[PDB]
């Protein structure tokens, strides 16, 4: 899905399609600008059922 539901509840508008780094917990995702940012695995709530 393209939303980032986060531990804060906030719903981030992501170009989606996440890349986790599973060897240490760090998730990459596109932000709107098209930036590929690391956020942590914890810090991930509500994408879609995994």
């Amino acid at each position: 899905d393209y939303v980032m539901a986060t531990k804060d509840g906030r719903m981030i508008l992501t170009d989606g399609k996440p890349e986790i780094d599973d060897d240490t917990g760090l998730v990459s995702y596109h932000d709107q600008q098209g930036n590929a940012m690391q956020i942590n695995r914890d810090d991930v709530s509500q994408i879609i059922e995994r």
